[PDB]
């Protein structure tokens, strides 16, 4: 006869027996079986710090930083060279308040130096050589009955 051994409760929610039975919720989800989510945003009014924009979710909730914050609640300042975000020890250079600007190391290049330069487009791989890629050179990947440097010995 125990009311809890069906699971009634959802999301989370623990069940307890009273008088029928209750069921204990999560703080991001509410109602008689914690079916229904609770709008953080409408809880907490400036959940998202500096002018950021909260928007509700289904069991937790996001803010929409401006520019200039960052952060789960737009708490933490936006500075553009810390954290760093040029890849492959580029150096980086403030340009603004929010703006920034990545000095690429030869080989690499893109907005935050992510992407690698193609060589391959001039390769000399012979005899159905497959040209592979690298930093600053491209080696070629023979058939095995090839073998060298161009796929020629
Ligand atoms: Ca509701
Ligand atoms: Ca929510
Ligand atoms: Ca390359």
């Amino acid at each position: 006869q125990d009311p809890c051994a069906s699971n009634p409760c959802a999301n989370g929610g623990q069940c307890l027996p009273f008088e029928s039975y209750i069921c204990h919720c999560p703080p991001s989800f509410h109602g008689p079986t914690c079916r229904q989510d609770v709008n953080e945003c409408g809880e907490k009014p400036g959940l998202c710090r500096h002018g950021g924009t909260c928007h509700n979710e289904v069991g937790s909730y996001r803010c929409v930083c401006r520019a200039t914050h960052t952060g789960p609640n737009c708490e933490r300042p936006y500075v553009p060279c810390s954290p760093s975000p040029c890849q492959n020890g580029g150096t980086c250079r403030p340009t603004g308040d929010v703006t920034h600007e990545c000095a690429c190391l030869p080989g690499f290049t893109g907005q935050n130096c992510e992407e690698n330069i193609d060589d391959c487009p001039g390769n000399n791989c012979k005899n159905g050589g497959a040209c592979v890629d690298g930093v600053n050179t491209y080696n070629c990947r023979c058939p095995p009955e090839w073998t060298g440097q161009y796929c020629t010995e």
